[PDB]
């Protein structure tokens, strides 16, 4: 984690490769590096939410490239009908979640259609994104 004036500071190159494990949509960085020097954290997290607001199907695909066994099998089994049936891996925020939550977000969600689906797994990885960009970047 590192410092807002540092990260203020940085070559447009470092600054890109400190975000890039954040999600797998170079524009989105590249959109926050061209943007600094950000006035607070606060400011940079607003921008940053911003910044993802238009992100659609294609922006999805493009991120997603690459004890209890009734629980561990049951989230198998779920995660291949759910890539059977939307063509996608099943992307939850997992962080703070139990196994038994994730199941039954799995099991609500392969109740949907298609577009309420990308809508969720795009709200989900929006989360993801800033809960990595809250954890790189500090005050």
């Amino acid at each position: 984690m590192i410092a807002l004036s540092q990260f203020n500071s940085l070559s447009k190159d470092e600054a890109a490769g400190l975000l890039a494990p954040c999600v797998a949509l170079p524009a989105w960085g590249e959109t926050l590096v061209s943007l600094r020097p950000f006035a607070s954290r606060h400011a940079l997290l607003q921008t940053a939410r911003e910044a993802m607001a238009n992100w659609g199907e294609d922006e999805l695909n493009a991120a997603l490239s690459a004890e209890n066994e009734r629980l561990a099998q049951a989230l198998r089994e779920g995660n291949a009908r759910y890539e059977a049936r939307f063509g996608r891996v099943f992307l939850i925020r997992a962080k703070g979640r139990s196994g038994e939550e994730i199941l039954q977000a799995l099991t609500r969600r392969l109740q949907h259609t298609a577009d309420e689906e990308v809508a969720e797994a795009l709200a989900q990885l929006r989360e993801i994104t800033m809960l990595r960009l809250e954890g790189a970047i500090g005050e």
